[PDB]
């Protein structure tokens, strides 16, 4: 459709079948894997630490469970502002 | 930050400040501000449609009351696998 935001979606989707559309379903897929997905597609927790390790440790708290892409997609935005204090002006 | 999934996310950062940041508040704007990006970001008035609009009706339900980047960025994510069976199978 050639709009900016279609294209970040793309990535999204298409980096999510990178990891999904190997196997049975391509809208789901394990705690365990979109953890690794994370940490292969976005390089963030090198950069950055606190937080961002329990929030990994969090799928794989119990890891071997379905998620659909909500829990891939708030877990991309709730790192985001875990260092968008590029956006802010101040403490708040 | 870059690697393929990053532009995804700069683009949703990038898009999002466009909106909110007109006032106070550069990660929060109201449902009716979230209703102004969304149809700016994408084109929908000739793919699926309807339940595409009580998903931005369900922003109308509480208009001038404020939202955050996982609420829109949940909302991009439901709207996504709301219209994607071009993603699929088939079947279910």
């Amino acid at each position: 459709m050639e709009t900016p935001l279609e294209k970040a979606l793309t990535t999204m989707v298409t980096t999510f079948h990178k990891y999904s559309g190997r196997e049975g379903s391509k809208l789901t897929l394990s705690r365990k894997e979109l953890k690794e997905l994370i940490k292969k597609e976005l390089c963030l927790g090198e950069m950055k630490e606190s937080s961002i390790d329990d929030l990994m440790k969090s799928l794989d708290k119990n890891s071997d469970q379905e998620i659909d892409f909500k829990e891939y997609s708030v877990f991309l935005t709730m790192l985001c502002m875990a260092y968008n204090d590029f956006f802010l002006e101040d403490n708040k």
